[PDB]
């Protein structure tokens, strides 16, 4: 740590502080992350070549004195900010796409790979000058878990967090980041969080009084699941078009894709990729103020 001066606290993360610093020597400007068992290191390890340009660098890993510090490429703004500053026009559509679809790209590419973001939201969605998106974190819930409160107590939140993880299953996959990113294309969209719930069961709740409670139907194998109660109440499933104002078919065609209840039919980074509503995806350059 001798090697890095610290210039400023940019957040408080899942697993410590992280500090925006300067490498002593080389002069580069990094993130730092404080966060160990040897499970650990090794998962973490292997991040170090999961390597994309909408996937934010892990430069390097310090472990001293039984301390740990991740080291990774520093950007400037993270999607919350930059919502809250579009708020009054909101983000275009062109950039709301842009990112979407380069998201996709991170999320594609981990997926190639079997490694998971799990914990994606606003926070951990970092953007540059140029127009790019970069997801951070990826992979460190494996690592190191997801807990209930962060280390300063804050409250993990369960806003973005996909149904088949909230009703108990133990070996969900890739689709829950598809989830999630669905979560945030209807916030980024709409100006508002999509499932602000405050505690498991509403944010379950929530899902449900959108998209309708699920059912063998459109779920099979739902109502075996550890935490499903056959006494859940069943609520109808309201039309994207009322969900999401004014976003045109294609994106809700997609968008829908993106939240389906039965992970094994959600639609895949990849495939996702390839769905109308990119067909004229550009990559606008958005208004950073800094
Ligand atoms: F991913 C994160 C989660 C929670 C807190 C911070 C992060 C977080 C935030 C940033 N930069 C964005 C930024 C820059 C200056 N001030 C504020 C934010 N960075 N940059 C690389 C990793 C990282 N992690």
């Amino acid at each position: 740590m001798e090697n890095f001066q610290k210039v400023e606290k940019i957040g408080e993360g899942t697993y410590g502080v992280v500090y925006k610093a300067r490498n002593k020597l080389t002069g580069e400007v990094v993130a730092l992350k404080k966060i160990v068992p040897s499970t650990a290191i090794r998962e973490i390890s292997l991040l170090k070549e999961l390597n994309h340009p909408n996937i934010v660098k892990l430069l390097d890993v310090i472990h001293t004195e039984n301390k740990l510090y991740l080291v990774f490429e520093f950007l400037h703004q993270d999607l919350k900010k930059f919502m809250d500053a579009s708020a009054l026009t909101g983000i275009p559509l062109p950039l709301i796409k842009s990112y979407l679809f380069q998201l996709l790209q991170g999320l594609a590419f981990c997926h190639s790979h079997r490694v998971l973001h799990r914990d994606l939201k606003p926070q951990n969605l970092l953007i540059n000058t140029e127009g790019a998106i970069k997801l951070a974190d990826f992979g460190l819930a494996r690592a190191f878990g997801v807990p209930v409160r962060t280390y300063t107590h804050e409250v993990v939140t369960l806003w973005y967090r996909a149904p088949e993880i909230l009703l108990g299953c133990k070996y969900y996959s890739t689709a829950v980041d598809i989830w999630s990113l669905g979560c945030i294309f209807a916030e980024m969209v709409t100006r508002r969080a999509l499932f602000p719930g405050d505690s498991e069961i509403d944010q379950l709740f929530r899902i449900f009084r959108t998209l309708g409670t699920p059912d063998e139907v459109v779920w099979p194998g739902v109502t075996s699941m550890p935490d499903y109660k056959p006494s859940f109440p069943k609520w109808a499933r309201q039309d994207f078009s009322k969900v999401v104002p004014p976003l045109d078919e294609d994106g809700r065609s997609l968008l829908s894709q993106m939240l389906h209840y039965d992970p094994n039919k959600r639609i895949s980074a990849k495939a996702a990729l390839a769905h109308p509503f990119f067909q004229d995806v550009t990559k606008p350059v958005p208004h950073l103020r800094l």
